[PDB]
């Protein structure tokens, strides 16, 4: 409660564009990264000096706990690729709702915590839609153990497509 999550951040979406299978041909290949942020308003640094964000979603498998599984689709979604959420240090965050981003240091009032989303291949990707969803929670570093916003934010990736094309 040191801050409030901006309503525009509480339910938001990133679109990653179109990716070639040739660009996701082996584990660890990545698509281009697109930025987003979590905006906090009305921050009171009497209460908290720093904020961080954790993300929860279904991971693609046990060996890739920081890769978000894609939603199924009638036409067949891409396989061997999911979505990563990168914090300000470039690290992809484990999607267990308990692995927090590095901290953003706050001023009073409005602050933005920067992130990126990208596709990450776990193998040789195959073509199809590549949409994903996650939830997020904001935690503060402040007195008495800090605090947390009671809101559960929603993050979405839509408009994504993996194709086999030149």
């Amino acid at each position: 409660a040191a801050c409030a999550v901006d309503a525009g951040s509480v339910d938001q979406t990133v679109q990653l564009g179109q990716v070639r299978t040739a660009s996701l041909a082996q584990e660890g290949a990545t698509s281009s990264a697109v930025g987003f942020n979590i905006q906090l308003n009305d921050c009171d640094t009497n209460v908290a000096s720093k904020a961080a964000v954790a993300f929860l979603g279904t991971a693609i498998d046990a060996g890739h706990t920081n890769v978000l599984a894609l939603q199924s689709s009638a036409a067949g979604s891409a396989t061997n690729v999911g979505v990563q959420i990168l914090d300000r240090t470039g690290a992809a965050l484990t999607l267990d709702g308990a692995t927090f981003s590095s901290e953003t240091t706050l001023n009073n009032g409005t602050n933005t915590i920067p992130f990126q989303a990208r596709y990450f291949a776990t193998g040789a990707a195959t073509p199809g839609a590549a949409n994903a969803d996650a939830t997020f929670k904001v935690q503060y570093q402040g007195g008495g153990g800090g605090g947390a916003n009671v809101v559960e934010g929603k993050f979405h990736v839509t408009g994504g497509n993996v194709t086999t094309a030149a």
